């Protein structure tokens, strides 16, 4: 007889249960939530909220009473593991129904209590109209103050996934909004000049996005006045929960209704804490690549733990459901002694923003520089579909990788269309091994509804390869404003183009005009080249080369750029 | 240096013309076409019959002057090359304007001509009202059949890509179809359960799908009345260009008005085969991987060439645009000594039909029997991403591989959604040479609007895994019929689904009570288990496994068997 008893019920928990059972039927297993729900759907809260999702039966996937009958699994909600002690295989449980106590025994623990939500060091951040969200009692909250305070303006704080969300889904219920972020960008998971193409998205649908701003304090003030019908007012512009004023870093103010707390999450650490379990260097417990703790009969997977990095090897911390999962169910197979090792983790991630995805996977070029990694990067933006096919949208694509091994670092991807499609692509690629070399010679599906004769991970392929092979010499976006005195700024676009946005003094020769007019340029300057998207650019400096100029072609367009500013 | 002389002006011949010229730009470039244009989408010729692709100007991505002005290479329209002088180094051109003819000469040449549409020997066949699909006049022709007969029902002959893609189109044009087909399904490229929901799907539109029947005789006639208003006739009705009558291989007649031929292609090897080139035994041209014929002066390319397949080793004819435009380039590079070699082709491809998108890599059922090599199969019908968000669509997966190596060897989906990036991932997978235990360890993209905490081929490379590892034993559909008196059929559904389909004589136990249940079944008997998608069976199966029951679960269960007939 196994007795095995996991803490936490959700994606790491619940996901160990099941295996678990279908693994043994002689198994004692005992699984504890501390909330009412387990397996519950914590990526579709936001979804929820904002109506897109309609019953909220939906997100709820499994019960006390399905995991019973399923799979003799006892759960018990409402039930805290408030303390392991490992020399006695003892966990100390209490019953929040009414505080009591109780103990019981395990021949192997699993861990996976998740991260929560970080709360800022922020004078009067804890008030009645701030809200975190990590679970349904948040949610009901969140939806509480909406209905109780009529939200007319509401202030999300935090540019990542969850807080992207959260600005997307109150603007779905008509209140305006102000999303902030401290850093430069949404989304850290894409480099600054991807998240350019997020911005404007928001602002478009009159989002105000503050960048480079921090909330320094919250004054919350309670309502003392109700306008009535009886006495003549308006009641329809009523907060009667009361009102929220925002200091921000640059000594501004914002007057808002609500306020939403997305500045990421933290580890769970406390009970492996007081166990002595060894925790890493990031705040996140320790795992082999088993996943034991440093006490062999308790493993840990989820958000509770500290990872490989696939690329690099070091520790990170990435709060994603579909390594907690496949963690959870490697964690069961461990239990049953068949030492399985767990691969690292991409960071492969994506999130929706109004009509755009944002996805990537790997590193990114922040991380790299960060790591003293050397790097080359490639910009591509190329239709969806075949273009003569119609709904075809612009994929903007950007790949790291190595100038040298060909090794592939990491890839990122904006666009209204086949976004999720190319950073899988990418993730398979990479995580196979693949170099950007290989790249090229993948054969994925053309039709004209659904691909193109060259995907843009082919044409990618290509631009990264010819900088590799040294048939092209990239520029990028970074570099063009500050040019030497032996350089010459050349636009290959047609005259037409212009009025969208270039940059000062460039001359203008359209690239299919170039072969005729050359010895209008001088041999003796290096030629610096842009196009719109990279393209017509290549062409013109295969020209050039070929006569025996030197010449460098503007990665990614004047759209690269554009979107960089 | 050098001078190029190019055969064929679109996928090959073009992708080849233009790599050349950004290569050197000393280099002559003459490019003949035997029609009028070239870089033409061959593929939207379609969805331009329908009107989905609005204007004709669409369909041509160059012209000759475009490619004289931006590449400088000299394209000559309406130029067919009747002879090839390989000793003399000399072509011989045919000017069509006035049937003129002259020599000209090559350092290196590519052949990129493509294939024909097949004539079949069917009597009668040859008549103004039937047409095959290769090209632009092709596709005016079939226009003006439309128009000038008021075609009201129309047949199509093939029920491969093209053959599918007419049907559609003509469907969208209000006019009743009829296809036909000699094989037993659509779309080769997917085994024959798997095209199943793709014949539900053309039948559910009001088409008449006629699988496993032929065209025996076209008969012709001729229409002598010409009903008139002035008559009091009504006119509604008249197809004016005349009627064709269709003797199919079972007897019966069919009337229609326009007939579409579309039962595949075949290389036009005439020019290669004059010259004394190799040719296959498949009938292609015969390259080595460099794509030089067997007169290394002379590279070939695109639909009339053999190529090496992926998976086999062996040869293959696959006439896809991706393969061409990527040989074409290659071959450019090849001219100018860089000796690159091409990489086996995938069969990676993926076809439109109506609502559902089917595609496929790799080798199928019916390709790996006729080679004599060992497999097992795979079925999962996961969402395509998580159900609670709204519009998840059922994504019918079918994985092909060895049950002891975990070589994959293709991989087949159906569905409404995600189809494409489930195979693209697949074929980058397959061509990384990933097994299928490593598969497991997939992390792809996923926020609720466009994956799941486990993906499709997460869940597929569980299934398969869990077979290469004993702890699954499966069943296929086609087995599930013929049962011995030493299994026992068990059907864990619950009883409200058993209206929509059964299997006879089966013993309904729903997973649920089956643990409570268990002792009701015989342990002397090995238990047959299906789900109805192949999940809740798995779990069954674990239980009694586990229990020491000997026990197989139906692979895809009785969804995957409802559509095998
Ligand atoms: C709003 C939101 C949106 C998200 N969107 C996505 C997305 O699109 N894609 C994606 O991959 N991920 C998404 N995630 C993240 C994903 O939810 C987490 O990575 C995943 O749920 C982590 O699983 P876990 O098992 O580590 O912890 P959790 O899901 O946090 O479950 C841990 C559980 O353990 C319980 N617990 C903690 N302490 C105790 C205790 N001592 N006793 C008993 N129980 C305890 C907690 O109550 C908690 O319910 C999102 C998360 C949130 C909050
Ligand atoms: C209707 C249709 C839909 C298709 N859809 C898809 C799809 O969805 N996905 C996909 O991957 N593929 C698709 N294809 C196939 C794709 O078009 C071909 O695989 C590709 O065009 C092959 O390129 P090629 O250069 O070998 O042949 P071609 O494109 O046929 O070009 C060869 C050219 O050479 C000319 N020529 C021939 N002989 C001579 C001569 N001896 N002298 C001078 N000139 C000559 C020919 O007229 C022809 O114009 C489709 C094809 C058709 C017809
Ligand atoms: C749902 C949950 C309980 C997982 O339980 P599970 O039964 O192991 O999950 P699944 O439904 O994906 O079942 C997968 C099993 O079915 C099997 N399988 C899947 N499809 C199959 C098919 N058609 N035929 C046969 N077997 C199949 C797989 O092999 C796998 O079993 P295995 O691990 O023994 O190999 C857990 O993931 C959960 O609590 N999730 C909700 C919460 C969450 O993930 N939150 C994160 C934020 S969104
Ligand atoms: C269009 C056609 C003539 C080829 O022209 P092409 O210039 O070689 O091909 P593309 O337009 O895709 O451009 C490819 C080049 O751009 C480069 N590139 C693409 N995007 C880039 C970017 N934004 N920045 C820099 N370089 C880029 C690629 O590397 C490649 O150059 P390379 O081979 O020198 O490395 C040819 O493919 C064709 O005739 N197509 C129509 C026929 C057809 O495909 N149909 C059959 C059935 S649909």
């Amino acid at each position: 007889m196994k007795k095995i008893l996991i803490i936490g019920g959700v994606a790491g928990g619940a996901s160990a249960a099941a295996r678990a059972r279908r693994l043994s039927e002689t198994a004692e297993i005992i699984m504890f939530e501390r909330g009412e729900y387990v397996s519950f759907a914590n990526c579709g809260l936001p979804y929820h909220i904002s109506g897109e999702i309609a019953q909220r039966s939906a997100l709820v996937l499994q019960t006390p009473e399905s995991f019973k009958a399923r799979f003799n699994v006892e759960v018990r909600v409402k039930h805290e593991v408030v303390a392991i002690d490992r020399a006695a295989k003892l966990v100390t449980v209490r019953r929040l129904l009414d505080g009591s106590e109780y103990q019981e025994s395990y021949d192997t623990l699993l861990l996976s209590p998740g991260a929560a939500p970080i709360v800022p060091p922020i004078p009067g951040v804890d008030n009645p109209l701030t809200h975190s969200l990590r679970n349904i009692p948040d949610m009901d909250r969140i939806l509480q103050t909406i209905q109780m305070n009529n939200v007319e303006h509401a202030t999300v704080v935090g540019g990542g996934a969850i807080g992207l969300e959260m600005m997307e889904s109150l603007h779905h219920l008509g209140i305006k909004t102000t999303l902030l972020e401290l850093a430069d960008q949404v989304m850290t998971p894409v480099d600054r000049e991807m998240a350019g193409f997020a911005h404007q998205a928001i602002r478009d649908q009159g989002v105000d996005l503050r960048l480079g701003t921090a909330l320094s304090e919250v004054s919350y003030q309670v309502q003392t006045h109700v306008a009535s019908d009886a006495a003549g007012e308006d009641t329809a512009h009523q907060h009667i929960k009361g009102h929220l004023s925002l200091t921000l870093s640059n000594g501004e103010l914002l007057e808002t209704d609500l306020l939403i707390m997305a500045i990421g999450v933290r580890p769970e650490t406390q009970l492996a804490r007081d166990a002595g379990l060894a925790i890493g260097e990031l705040g996140g417990i320790k795992v082999n690549a088993m996943m034991q703790t440093s006490d062999p009969a308790i493993y840990a997977v989820g958000d509770a733990v500290e990872e490989q990095d696939f690329v690099t090897g070091q520790a990170c911390l990435v709060p994603l459901a579909g390594p907690a999962n496949r963690q959870g169910r490697m964690a069961a197979d461990n239990m049953f002694g068949r030492e399985e090792r767990y691969q690292g983790t991409q960071g492969t991630a994506i999130c929706k923003v109004f009509d755009l995805a944002v996805g990537a996977t790997g590193k990114n070029e922040k991380q790299l520089k960060q790591a003293g990694i050397a790097f080359e990067k490639v910009y591509v933006h190329t239709a969806s579909h075949a273009s003569y096919y119609p709904g075809a949208e612009v994929v903007s694509f950007k790949l790291l990788f190595d100038p040298v091994k060909g090794t592939i670092f990491g890839a990122q991807a904006v666009g209204k269309d086949g976004i999720d499609k190319r950073i899988d692509v990418m993730a398979v690629a990479q995580r196979a091994g693949m170099t950007v070399e290989q790249l090229q010679h993948l054969e994925l599906s053309y039709a004209p509804p659904y691909g193109s004769a060259k995907d843009v991970i082919n044409q990618a392929a290509f631009v990264a390869s010819n900088i590799i092979k040294g048939d092209a010499t990239p520029i990028h976006f970074d570099q063009i404003d500050n040019l030497s005195e032996d350089q010459l700024l050349l636009d290959v676009r047609n005259p037409g183009e212009l009025q969208n946005g270039g940059l000062e003094g460039a001359v203008n020769i359209p690239v299919d005009e170039l072969r005729d007019r050359m010895h209008e340029l001088p041999k003796d300057k290096e030629i610096i080249i842009f196009c719109q998207v990279g393209l017509r650019g290549n062409v013109a400096y295969r020209q050039l080369v070929n006569n025996g100029y030197r010449a460098r072609n503007l990665i990614g367009g004047y759209r690269t750029y554009k979107f960089a500013s």
